[PDB]
């Protein structure tokens, strides 16, 4: 089933690759509406980010969630 | 620069993982418009498929090709 196909990777792509910017926590992520954002930081550093001044790392990929767009 | 987290990630998902059905060719694809579609099986073993009367490998997946939606 191919939407598995999909759900599976996405698993891993969000695993694989924790925060930008901490490099253990994973990142944070929203579901909006047919897509997954997976946003460059965890939620932690994302708010320090703006505390230090540093928007370098502020971003986001977002990922259709099913196999058929 | 996110557009090219989302490309290396493709470029990545298209390598790792071959034809579903003879396990080495890499797998047939397009773009259609704003998705890169990634077939389950290179077009040799698709092509075979239809010969050979059996359906289970087909489909595919579609990824978004940009980092916003
Ligand atoms: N945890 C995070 N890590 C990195 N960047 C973030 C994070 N949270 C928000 N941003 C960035 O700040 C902005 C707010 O995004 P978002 O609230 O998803 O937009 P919208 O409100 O249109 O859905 C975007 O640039 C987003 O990439
Ligand atoms: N190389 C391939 N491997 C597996 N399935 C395929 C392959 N080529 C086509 N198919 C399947 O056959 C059908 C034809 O798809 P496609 O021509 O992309 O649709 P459209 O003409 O709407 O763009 C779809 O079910 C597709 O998943
Ligand atoms: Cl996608
Ligand atoms: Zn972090
Ligand atoms: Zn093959």
């Amino acid at each position: 089933d191919d939407d598995d196909k999909k759900t599976n990777w996405l698993k891993r792509i969000y695993r694989v690759r924790p925060c930008v910017k901490c490099k253990v926590a994973p990142r944070n992520w929203k579901v909006k509406n047919k897509h997954l954002r997976i946003y460059n930081m965890c939620k932690t550093c994302f708010n320090n980010s703006i505390d230090i001044g540093d928007d370098t790392y502020h971003g986001h990929v977002d990922w259709l969630m099913y196999a058929d767009s």
